[PDB]
């Protein structure tokens, strides 16, 4: 193909005139993302140009995480590849990667802003947050850093979870075992983030806006109730420990008389969704058996993904081994069919 030039966010992109109109919607992890139009099947994508790729080794098994993982997902609420491409001829021209998926318009924040949601619109967005985290788990990929600014969303709700698996960021829906760097942690650590989002999407209001660590657990505490001793033992830090401890103790609230006018099947969900106690938190695939999603829900049309094989991660190689495993999966990448669904 014939590549083109332009500056698009004060730097050179390089092309295949196959993608037209280039015009920049904003960074993404690592690289920084621009619309356009595919004149191959009159689609619109988005084409992320990763961020110097291969400047160091961090960036060299960044770049083959996020190419390996985006290659193997493939699932309607998860960003996955159209295409992939570099202007490189060879290995050794190989320094920039550009990464293609479809178009989504916005961000889950665009819609909750300046709408006030129905109950069924909440529904169907939650909804399916949960069928791709349910595929995303079932493949032990955790997201970790879950929030409105990584669900991807379209002009019809359509939903997507990005920048999974892999600036000053919000902390506002971060589990507590993230935030606070418990020992460990499950896949539910996603699920805390989308009990944060619903309740938002439900009051209009962030669920726990902390001015720091401190204030956001404390803020976390009034809602759920003082934890037991049973809770420190996921915690390292004597000084953390003993400050948790020394707490007033507080009483869990009703959710009930926090979500005041929301359908009690919401906050039913809530409760199960908003635990301390991640071995106690509903999983994805629990969640979408809830009731609270009954007019959506529909098991043939819930998958699994395939097997997902992470033992690369364990593994330190040098920078032009990460390099030339990546170039692999550049070459070796399958365009999906553009119609891959059928009526069911
Ligand atoms: N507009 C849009 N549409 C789809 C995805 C993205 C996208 C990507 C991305 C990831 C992989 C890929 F192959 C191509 C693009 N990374 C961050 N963003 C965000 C850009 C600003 N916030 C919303 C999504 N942006
Ligand atoms: O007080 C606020 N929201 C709120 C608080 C508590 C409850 C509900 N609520 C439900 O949970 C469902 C409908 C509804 O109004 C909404 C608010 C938003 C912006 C400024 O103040
Ligand atoms: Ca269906
Ligand atoms: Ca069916
Ligand atoms: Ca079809």
């Amino acid at each position: 193909p014939t590549f083109y030039r332009q500056e698009l966010n004060k730097t050179i992109w390089e092309v295949p005139e196959r993608y037209q109109n280039l015009s920049p919607v904003g960074s993404g992890a690592y690289g920084s993302v621009c619309a356009a139009f595919d004149t191959k099947t009159g689609h619109r994508v988005a084409v992320k140009k990763l961020s110097r790729p291969f400047q160091s080794i961090i960036h060299a098994k960044r770049t083959y995480r996020e190419l390996r993982l985006l290659k193997h997902m493939k699932h309607e609420n998860v960003i996955g590849l159209l295409d992939v491409f570099t202007p490189a001829r060879s290995l050794e021209e190989f320094n920039d990667v550009y990464l293609v998926t479809h178009l989504m318009g916005a961000d889950l924040n665009n819609i909750v802003k300046c709408q006030k949601l129905t109950d069924d619109h909440v529904q169907f967005l939650i909804y399916q947050i949960l069928r791709g985290l349910k595929y995303i788990h079932s493949a032990d990929i955790i997201h970790r850093d879950l929030k409105p600014s990584n669900l991807a969303v379209n002009e019809d709700s359509e939903l997507k979870i990005l920048d999974f698996g892999l600036y000053v960021a919000t902390r506002w829906y971060r589990a507590p075992e993230i935030m606070l760097n418990w020992m460990h942690y499950n896949q539910t650590v996603d699920i805390w983030s989308v009990g944060c989002i619903m309740a938002e999407l439900l009051t209009g209001r962030t669920l726990f806006p902390g001015t720091d660590h401190i204030d956001q657990l404390k803020l976390i505490l009034r809602l759920v109730g003082t934890p037991g001793a049973e809770l420190l033992k996921k915690i390292s830090s004597e000084s953390a420990r003993n400050y948790i401890q020394s707490l007033a103790q507080m009483p869990k609230m009703n959710f009930a008389n926090v979500f005041i006018g929301a359908n009690p099947l919401a906050v039913d969900l809530l409760e199960k969704m908003l635990v301390l106690d991640s071995d106690k938190r509903i999983t994805a695939a629990q969640a979408l058996a809830h009731a609270y999603f009954a007019q959506y829900h529909d098991p043939d049309d819930e998958p699994v993904a395939d097997p997902y094989d992470q033992s690369f991660e364990s593994r330190d190689l040098l920078i032009d081994e990460w390099k030339s495993l990546t170039y692999d999966e550049v070459i070796s990448f399958v365009p999906p069919p553009l119609d891959q669904e059928e009526m069911e």
